[PDB]
Formats: structure tokens, C-alpha cells, sequence
């Protein structure tokens, strides 16, 4: 396992829904500006993005940046079908090259399966791909000082684990020590025997963490127990990442929103949205 | 309006995840045996259903029933396709002749979309199909003294509406009578602000409730703040059908349980489940 450290991050689809040279600059001022540590990348097509030109921005702005992602069917790493694996597999290797070239040191998200709604349930071989896959992967980014996070998603984002004790479980089959379990508030309020269960039970394990209202609009103007997670992360004293999540359609990325089924505009002003969660979240933690 | 009253039912697939002579007999049992109301059976394909069979069941046990369904794809009344809107039409209108059969009183859950993830955001045309269909709908159940009541479900489940408040507007432009609200505690723990907001709205406009766990598996094991959303329903004394709905693995209807992405077992043994969910809602709500 390599370093971990408290800090803060905006995800970036609060600022910009493509990662051109434009909508990296946007977000990367806009996280800064906010006062964030880093900004989250979503890297769900690792080839898209101009590397040199995103570095230039983290030092022009004095910004760090991880990178979250979902795979689709076409890279699917559960898929029983070894072709699909294999693009998996190569995505996964390109995200992390991105990551390392970035100088980031989290690879998270909805990594370890397609992110979005199966019409019926996982196998054990759909589980057991995914565990191998893990294994690949972490083994591959051991080798670039990078840690995977495995984000823990609700029933409509995966059908492999929905809660952190399920998570896990998985990882203990996975068993790599820079493998660990990725916690969100949003996903936690649908799935979770209340906020505290799954933090309590992954201790050390916990090496991510994303901020999300229940409809991932503003921070405390929905029903996530804030109080409750918060209070979690205290009792194991987590020191991890902590980025704020939320989706509007007045900020759309054409695959990811439409995935996440963002039908409401919960908001418009990125600054004041991410400004008021990062002040949410240093009063509740730190 | 067709006579409501405050009665308490549970969903068949608490008990049962077919309407087999045997299945129809096990839900109706079950709910019978935990001491419930009436039955809310499952009418996904209302052409299944042996009426008469279920009639004696329902004389038998001297159990009510109310009936939910689903659109799919094929009967979708929000496509801008007329033939799959007709569809939608003769499925709702043989669901209503169903009801009527077994002397029901209530169509409600997701009768105004097809149940499950859109591929987009709904246009301004989806819409006006959908209360056209949901108008036609009304005037043939208010024929036959059935009241329809319109279930607002989570953006995995529609992008029609997703808030009370979003239904609410839904519901006056359909402008009936017969037409209401139809509101379920794990669908409003993931879209709304509190569990008060859209009750105190809707007030007499509020026509059927589903009561779930945020999880949809035990009351009282999950996030679902039922203290504020039963001292609502009190505020604008509501006196109408409400049903315990939970879905486990444990017991699977091939269609509706993989649509509704039920991965996990919440639960085994449905007498315990029903029974203690009863008593949970009657301590709060009796
Ligand atoms: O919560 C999420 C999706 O619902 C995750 O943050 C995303 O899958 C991913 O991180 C976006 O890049
Ligand atoms: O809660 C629901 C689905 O998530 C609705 O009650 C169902 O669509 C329907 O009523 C089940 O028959
Ligand atoms: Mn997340
Ligand atoms: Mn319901």
C-alpha cells in the first residue's frame, strides 16, 4: 500500500462534462478556486484526455488530482466472455498510466465491473472475473505507486456489491494490500444498515471516501445522516481522500449522467455548490 | 373520488414471486396470517391472472385487494411510438377489468411509464403521453369505480417524476377525479428534501402509500426517517391504503425482481418480515 493523506477533492463533472483542454481548465481553476486539495478525474474513456496539457494545469494551479472511472459492457471485467476481460483489462492499464503521469496515487470508482444497471444477477464467475481482474490490476498499478479503491455502488450501478460489508468480503478474495474499499454517501443511503456498519467493519480498508446528498444535489438539503457517516470516519480515524460528488443536468456528460439517470437540475452555480459542500464537509470533519 | 379508508396491506412479493393457484394462496395466506388488510398483488401481466381462483382466494382468507404494476418497454404510454402507446392503453384497461373482477378499489404504482432505466430525460411530448394515457386511463377505471393512483419512483425507475411535488403536477395536469398521488418511503429517501414536504403538499391529493426501508428489507434497519414521514401523514390525517413493500432475492418474480434490481437477500423467512413490518407501521401509524 502506498501513502494516503486527509484531503479534500471535487469530482469533476461539478465544473465540466467533457475533459477537453477547455473543460480541464474550467474544472481545475473552479476546484482551486473552491479551495479543494485535488480534483477527481473520471477517466471512463483514459484515451480522450491530453495528459501534458492536464499536468500543466495541476501546476499551474497547484492542484493534485486521482481519477475515479466505470467500465461499460464493451470492457466489462466481470464479462464471462475473455475478449471483454481483456479490454478491461487494457482500459483499466490506460486509466492507471494516466493516473501515475498525473502524479496521482488513486485509481477508485466502479472499476472492478460495468457501471450501470444489469438486468439480472451476478454468477460466481461474473464475481470471480471480477476478483482476477482486481487482482491484474492492482498488480499492475503496485508497480506505479497507485492504490485501487473499489467503489461499493447501489443496486442500479452494480450487481456485485452494494454495501461495504459485501466489499469486503470481495476484497479479502482479491488480497492485495494496495486494494481497498471505496465508501459513498449517496450509495450508502440506499443500500446500508444505517452510515456507521460498513466504516466500523472496513477499518483500514477504507481508503476512499466520496461526499454525496441522497440526491446528489446540495450537501444537507436531502435525507443522507451526515451526522451519523461522519461520526463513523472519526471513530476509525480515516485519512484518506474525501471528494465531493454531485450531478445536475445543467452539467452533462454524455455517457456518465445518462448512466447515472440525471433527469433534475439540483443546481447551476459549480462554485457555490462545491464552495458550500467543502465548507459542509471541513465543519462535520478534519 | 371512489371510497378510500386507512387499511393496511402487504406487496405479494413479501410472500410469493408468482400468481400460481399456489402463489396467489401463499400471498393472500401470508397477508392474512400477519393480519393485514389486503393483499397488493403484482399485475405486471394482468392476462396471467386466474380471476376466479384468486377471488375464492381472496373470499376464503376475507382478504381486500388492490393491484400495482409496471409498463415494459412494449406498453410503454410515454413512447412517442402510437402503436406502444395503444399497448399501454389495452394492458391498463385489462389491469382495471382485473381489479374490478375481484371488487378492488385501487390501481396504483408505476401505470404512467414503463418501470425501469431510461436511456435519456424525458421531452415535454413523453409527458403529455403519459397524462393523455393516464386521462383515458381514469375515465375507463372511474367507469368501473376505480380510483388510479400515480407512483412517484426513484430516476432508476422513471424520468417522468421523481418528487411528490413533481407528481403533484403530473396529477393536475391528468386532472381527474379519480386520479392521486401514490407515495413509497424508499423512493422519497433517495429524491426528496425530508420525508414532510411533498405529504404536507399533496394533503388530500395523496391517494396510496408504499412503506419500504431504504434497502427495501426489515422496518427499521435501514435510513428511512419514518418519524417525520408518519407525523406528515398525520398533519393532513391521511386515511387510505398502506402497504409494506420489501423485495429479497429470497423470493424472485423473473421480471419485476431483476427490473427492480434485487440482488441481495434482505430476508428468509416472510411471516417474521410481514408480521413485524405490520406491527412497526400500526406503532407509528395506528
Ligand atoms: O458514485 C459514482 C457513480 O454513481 C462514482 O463516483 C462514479 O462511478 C465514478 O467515480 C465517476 O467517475
Ligand atoms: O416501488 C415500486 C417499484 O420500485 C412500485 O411500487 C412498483 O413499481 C410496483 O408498484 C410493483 O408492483
Ligand atoms: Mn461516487
Ligand atoms: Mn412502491
Amino acid at each position: 500500500a502506498f501513502p494516503k493523506r486527509l484531503e479534500y477533492g471535487g469530482h469533476a463533472l461539478v465544473w465540466s462534462g467533457d475533459w477537453s483542454a477547455a473543460g480541464a481548465r474550467k474544472a481545475i481553476a473552479g476546484a482551486a478556486r473552491a479551495g479543494y486539495d485535488y480534483i477527481e478525474i473520471a477517466l471512463l474513456d483514459p484515451w480522450q484526455i491530453d495528459v501534458a496539457l492536464t499536468k500543466d494545469l495541476l501546476q499551474e494551479y497547484n492542484l493534485r488530482a486521482h481519477a475515479s472511472l466505470g467500465l461499460s459492457a464493451a470492457t466489462d471485467v466481470t464479462s464471462t466472455d475473455p475478449a471483454i476481460v481483456a479490454k478491461g483489462d487494457e482500459l483499466l492499464r490506460k486509466a492507471t498510466d494516466v493516473l501515475y503521469a498525473l502524479g496521482g496515487s488513486e485509481l477508485c470508482g466502479v472499476i472492478y465491473c460495468a457501471l450501470g444497471k444489469y438486468p439480472g444477477p451476478a454468477s460466481r464467475e461474473n464475481r470471480a472475473n471480477s476478483v482476477a481482474a482486481m487482482q491484474r490490476l492492482a498488480d499492475y498499478a503496485a508497480d506505479k505507486g497507485i492504490n485501487i479503491d473499489l467503489e461499493v455502488v447501489n443496486r442500479y450501478e452494480t450487481n456485485i456489491m452494494n454495501t461495504g460489508l459485501e466489499g469486503l468480503a470481495f476484497l479479502d478474495e482479491v488480497n492485495r494490500p494496495n486494494a481497498f474499499l471505496h465508501l459513498d454517501t449517496y450509495h450508502m443511503n440506499i443500500e446500508e444498515n444505517g452510515m456507521a456498519k460498513s466504516v466500523l467493519a472496513a477499518g483500514d480498508r477504507l481508503g476512499y471516501v466520496h461526499i454525496g446528498e441522497s440526491h446528489r444535489g446540495y450537501l444537507g438539503t436531502g435525507n443522507v445522516d451526515f451526522a451519523s457517516f461522519f461520526a463513523a470516519l472519526k471513530q476509525i480515524d480515516y485519512r484518506g481522500p474525501i471528494t465531493f460528488e454531485s450531478f445536475s443536468s445543467e452539467i452533462v456528460d454524455p455517457k456518465l449522467s445518462n448512466t447515472l439517470c440525471v433527469w433534475r437540475n439540483l443546481w447551476h452555480d459549480s462554485d457555490d455548490l462545491a464552495g458550500k459542500a467543502l465548507e459542509f464537509i471541513k465543519q462535520r470533519y478534519g
